[PDB]
């Protein structure tokens, strides 16, 4: 999570974002962000049928998710509801069963999701998650989780703020990453100032004085900037995203045989998802 970049670029870069109806992504790859996805149906099983419920809705209207879960957390993190490793389990397991893919990423979902945008294996990655932006990906997606669509364009964010990804990178950090501290009393629209004009965090912090503007002890920031750059994502050249034919008889097995779940609930859910991928992938 980037503190406060959504509103940053809604008010210094509002070309960025375009609100769009569900409709219009038609027949459409998506990357999914996993674990932000479910503590979205998080708001009891809930989570799965939240991906149940979603994914069905989301073929329905001719979009085609690809889920991306993560993995193990990067070292850095202790600078800063509860996705847990069931969560993750049980989900993956559902999309198995509906013929969804899912891709298990080396690290942190986002970057992987990221990654498919760069090499133009999706359209856009679908999360709120808005240091995905700071991973690089060209397009991303919110709201998809009543609501509008919010489409993110980066190449337009760093074309407004008249910023290279490396020093956009350290306005996100400054703005607040998940990764280090950023440097308090530096308001976001004070920190695109002193991005834009000085560049980089190593130059701004040379013209502040140490007593005002004193930095986190040790700050480990040059870190975050290789992290957020080099991240550790998954090949999407050799990864192979299918859309395969829901298993019925094994999904009740699954939902109600284990989960609790309405057996012809679900039953008619896999005849809508399964009516809608002759729609989106007949092939
Ligand atoms: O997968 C996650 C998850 S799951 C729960 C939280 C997170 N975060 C931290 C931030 C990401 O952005 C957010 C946006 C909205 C609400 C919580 C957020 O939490 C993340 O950064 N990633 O990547
Ligand atoms: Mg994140
Ligand atoms: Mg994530």
């Amino acid at each position: 999570g980037i503190q406060g970049l959504a509103k940053l670029i809604a008010d210094v870069a509002p070309s960025a974002i375009r609100e769009n109806d569900i409709k219009s992504y038609f027949g459409r790859k998506v990357a999914i962000d996993a674990s932000m996805s479910i503590y979205q149906f998080l708001i009891t099983t809930s989570h799965l049928m939240g991906m149940f419920y979603r994914t069905i809705r989301m073929m329905e209207n001719g979009i085609k998710p690809v889920y991306v879960f993560d993995g193990k957390p990067p070292q850095l993190k202790s600078g800063e509801v509860k996705v847990t490793k069931q969560h993750n389990d049980e989900c993956k397991h559902l999309l198995s069963l509906m013929g969804i893919p899912y891709l298990d990423a080396p690290s942190e979902a986002e970057a992987s999701c990221a990654a498919l945008v760069k090499a133009g294996k999706v359209y856009a990655a679908a999360t709120e998650d808005m240091d995905c932006l700071t991973f690089g990906s060209p397009v991303l997606m919110r709201h998809l989780t009543k609501l509008p669509i919010q489409e993110f364009h980066l190449s337009r964010i760093l074309q407004e703020l008249g910023l290279n990804q490396e020093q956009f990178v350290d306005l996100c950090i400054l703005l607040g990453s998940d990764y280090c501290e950023s440097i308090r009393g530096i308001g976001p629209k004070r920190a695109v100032d002193l991005i834009q004009k000085h560049k980089s965090i190593e130059e701004i912090v040379r013209r502040l004085d140490p007593n005002k503007y004193p930095v986190p002890e040790n700050w480990l920031h040059k870190e975050a900037h290789q992290l957020f750059l080099e991240p550790e994502v998954l090949d999407p050249e050799s990864v192979e995203l299918k859309w395969s034919e829901p298993n019925e008889e094994e999904l009740i097995k699954f939902m109600c045989g284990e989960k609790q779940f309405s057996e012809e609930r679900i039953r008619s859910g896999v005849k809508r998802l399964s009516k809608s991928r002759q729609g989106s992938t007949l092939e």
